């Protein structure tokens, strides 16, 4: 089996000031190829030791992919390191050049001296369109082996790196991976190719992977065994999942969250197509803000409580007029509140038949609660 | 200044199923010591390919360190592939099988036959102790290099790296570094504000880095250089300048509230209370931050009260403006921030994905920004929350 290599550039991705998730991430999406990943780099902005590299990657590997240092500053040399390692000259593309000025047009701004030299690439190389940054990408098809250079934000690379995959001719096998995410059920209790178990935010995930056949199979038994735990598989999320309740009632929602401080608006409007069911949120963080939109002052003394996490989701309802509203109320940390310890968390759900509330007692710190009490609320309607 | 090259073992590190944090944090340590850390690597759980990678850093390098591989399974190799790369052989340290056995002993178990693995060193190895799990590890010298030999969980790894690093003898460097955190300017900006400012060196080094919440600068390198350029290249920037070091954009709107003893609201539209997510993440926000609204619909921004002649045009520096007064209002609050704008990936009102204004209200009157925002829906939410903060403090 031939080798691919992974190269990641910046020297911060060295010392992990900003952490290399980037290598490990093209590294999976090579698992359907016949091709083996023997090792990854990261390797800092330095044009000699980089072309090293580069040159031997090159060397030794039937694919190699470089992610990084595509920049238009003194540190970004990716394109110098590579040309250098290949022995071609770097020559610019007038092209290339209209089309980051047109960039730099849209969003009112002259092109600056610095990004010329992002439209430079060598004789092998073909160019990537980047449709979100001004650097396109290289592809040089060379001796039989591909080498590609990538940007380094992940809205840039990944659509990149999705269309070019495929062309790449790569020797495909048949691996696959099934991902059953489930909510209330903890690790132990499920264990009663191969099987994983995961622990996140969102809930237990059951993963599947190896032989796309054995993985299928398997799958299905497995997603059997835990039918009423199972909230989703694959990409589908928890606030997809709402959506797609929603868009199939023709129901609309809305929220007030304390402790969360809007996390759940966010969670909820970070799928496209969430204006075509929510409405709107209040993040009443004081004890005014609680009054003012609709908390009785019978409640305000006692807001760690399933009465308030109630009388929020009712309050919310009635403002909005939406069919639902989730609330959120609780301890997320560091300090106690109430007499109540961190990870005590109240949520619920008011819709046409009345309201429910949970209570959770949540492990982990402060951002930790937060996020496990956005997943409880949105857990009340899929699960 | 000579090499040194951090190698984590595993074949789970290259996937990211664990996320590799042992070699940046290796790295991070020979930060006072006057070595070069060019690369580092992660290297999966097979023999040859792994002696081969020790061998190449090994020559190259006044150090080589190796993190993980050190247990029993047949994927635990390290031990191997360094015997191998070095040429020298594994020879069983007796007493070593020993402390094994009471490892096993003191909990119940006899010793199973695959910890046995664990006891051998070469010729070259003398031992380092973990009293906090079965492995120890090596430290090697030779031809007057080191090498050493690291398990891979941190709770055991980092008090044994702590007390062999001190002995390896590296060179000592005085290093310093400064982290400058900018917002409202471009890469290509500084690059020319900075001009010959903008040193890459072996004594020090500048570096920028594009995040959400701005350019980062970084300076580092030899102490007495660092102090120095950083302070130039801090007055250059200055105006562009919010926080330094561990500093938070949301940390700096809590500084600047405690410090008027003043209130702060918001009214959000694209980014779904993601704004006031980020305010609230810093303990402590309630004395200051009374909440605000997600307007996300027509609806709910008419019912907060933007005017019913701006809902045809809610993408627009008037609409700001007009929602962040009305926070204001409906908050009694000092201070209060708006957004609104197209996220993507569909435009809204004629207007593309990354048209963003932020909006702030205070005492003395109201200010907008104006925003064209590359990224996808994700990335135009985060940067405009940024954005908003940044308002505060410029
Ligand atoms: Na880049």
């Amino acid at each position: 089996m031939e080798r691919a290599e992974i190269l990641g550039v910046g020297t911060e991705l060295l010392y992990g000031e900003t952490l290399d998730t980037n290598t490990a991430e093209i590294a999976r999406s090579l698992k359907p190829y016949a091709l083996k990943v023997e090792r990854t780099l990261r390797v800092a902005d330095e044009v000699a030791p980089l072309a090293r590299e580069v040159e031997e990657a090159f060397a030794r590997a039937r694919l190699v992919v470089l992610s990084g240092g595509l920049g238009p500053t003194p540190d970004d040399v990716t394109r110098e390191a590579v040309a250098l390692a290949l022995g071609e000259p770097l020559e610019l593309d007038e092209a290339v050049l209209g089309e980051i000025e047109a960039f730099f047009r849209a969003r009112g701004r002259a092109m600056p001296e610095a990004n010329r030299k992002q439209a430079m690439r060598i004789p092998s190389a073909t160019w990537l369109k980047n449709p979100r940054g001004t650097a396109p990408g290289w592809w040089v098809r060379k001796g039989g082996k591909d080498l590609v250079l990538l940007p380094g934000p992940p809205p840039e690379w990944r659509p990149m790196w999705q269309e070019v995959l495929p062309r790449l001719g790569l020797p495909r096998r048949p691996y696959a991976e099934r991902v059953l995410k489930t909510w209330g059920i903890g690790e132990s209790e499920i264990v009663e190719v191969e099987v994983g178990t995961y622990p996140k935010v969102h809930g237990v995930e059951v993963v599947v992977r190896g032989r796309e056949d054995r993985v299928a199979e398997l799958a299905e038994r497995i997603k059997k065994k835990l039918l009423k735990e199972v909230w989703g598989e694959g990409e589908m999320t928890l606030a997809e999942a709402v959506k797609r309740r929603m868009e199939r009632e023709g129901a609309t929602l809305s929220t007030m969250e304390s402790l969360t401080g809007g996390l759940l608006g966010a969670e909820i409007t970070r799928v496209p197509g969430a204006s075509r069911f929510y409405l709107g949120g209040v993040v009443s963080y004081s004890v005014g803000a609680k009054a003012r939109f609709g908390v009785p002052q019978d409640l305000l003394s006692r807001t760690v409580s399933a009465e308030t996490a109630r009388a929020m989701a009712e309050a919310a309802r009635s403002l909005f007029g939406s069919t639902y509203a989730l609330a959120t109320t609780g301890v997320a940390g560091p300090d106690p509140l109430e007499g109540e310890p961190p990870g005590t968390v109240y949520v619920a759900l008011a819709g046409p038949t009345g309201a429910e509330v949970r209570r959770y007692r949540f492990p982990g710190d402060r951002e930790t609660v937060r996020l496990r009490s956005v997943y409880a609320a949105l857990a009340l309607l899929v699960t």
